[PDB]
């Protein structure tokens, strides 16, 4: 059961940071040049989890960073936290522009199926990917920090398009 | 027992990825400019760990940063890994320099306590950092990325000088 910590890692090291200063870096951007007002986290359930989000799916094209958020944490002078905007493609034309990244400890869980040391084994992936993703939603849920600025997208992989996937939580988002 | 995952997450996370590239960016910040060859992580086994570390000692001062590492990692574009050089001082005298930063997550492991939901008792925060530093121990003895590239401070704290348990782990490794 190492999902849990790894879920109250993601929200004590990341979202708890990023997200109360997260509409104010998004305003900058769009004054500057629209892009939604939350940050959308990727969680697929298979805990594939690709480095290059343009090559899950073509249709997620990158456009430009945000502006840089830095601050001083555990000794390191200046953390950069800096997060990409996708616009995503449907049959050609743009269907809409966010913020879009993955959820890195996914990942982090997936190596760790591979090491024998860590004692985690291959076939507890899917598992733990949903416990993971079951604990990150009850910790948002009383978090003071995300009041409605990020969402989250979790799916189950023979055919599909995770820019229809992202579309569809966009489109439900403006109602 | 979460622990064990947080030091596999700051090893797949951090350490696999830094330390390889690690003595070629100090490298070039000598020829810039010495700095010791390795990175050393500080381990307080009581999870105090001060952001700012010239508050926890002010013979440890800020004197500049390394070149920074950038890579796309999850869907972020040239996530960026900076670390911050310090000289560390005695009676006055500057005593050395070397590339040094805590373990964030051991504050991470901190601030679990604080949460009910998190289900860690403020109770076991020193089991939870000796298993935590003792099983990074086990993973960097293992990692070939780890080649005499990294040293782990760990300490308990009432008389105690960080520069001086900082300065004992940098004389040793000058033999
Ligand atoms: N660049 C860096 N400098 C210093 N230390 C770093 C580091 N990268 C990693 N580490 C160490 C490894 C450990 C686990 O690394 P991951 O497996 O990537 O899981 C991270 C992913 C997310 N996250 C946090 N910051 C960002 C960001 N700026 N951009 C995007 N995602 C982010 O939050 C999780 C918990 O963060 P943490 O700071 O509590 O623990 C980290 C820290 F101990």
């Amino acid at each position: 059961n190492v999902a849990h910590g790894l879920a109250w890692s993601y929200y004590i090291g990341y979202l708890r940071l990023i997200l109360p200063e997260l509409q104010a870096r998004i305003r900058t951007y769009n004054q500057h040049y629209a892009v939604s007002q939350r940050l959308y986290i990727l969680l697929p359930l298979d805990c594939g989890v690709p480095d290059n989000l343009s090559m899950a799916d073509p249709n997620i094209r990158f456009l430009d960073k945000l502006p840089q958020q830095t601050g001083d944490r555990a000794g390191i002078k200046d953390r950069v936290y800096s997060n990409s905007i996708y616009e995503l493609l449907e049959n050609g034309q743009r269907a809409g522009t966010c913020v879009l990244e993955y959820a890195t400890p996914l990942q982090t869980l997936f190596a760790m199926s591979q090491y024998s040391q860590a004692g985690f084994s291959r076939e507890d992936r899917l598992e733990q990917a949903k416990l993971f993703c079951r604990t990150l939603e009850d910790i948002l849920a009383d978090a003071p920090e995300s009041q409605n600025n990020c969402r989250l997208i979790a799916y189950q992989e023979s055919s599909f398009s995770l820019s229809q996937e992202v579309l569809r939580h966009l489109r439900q988002e403006e109602k």
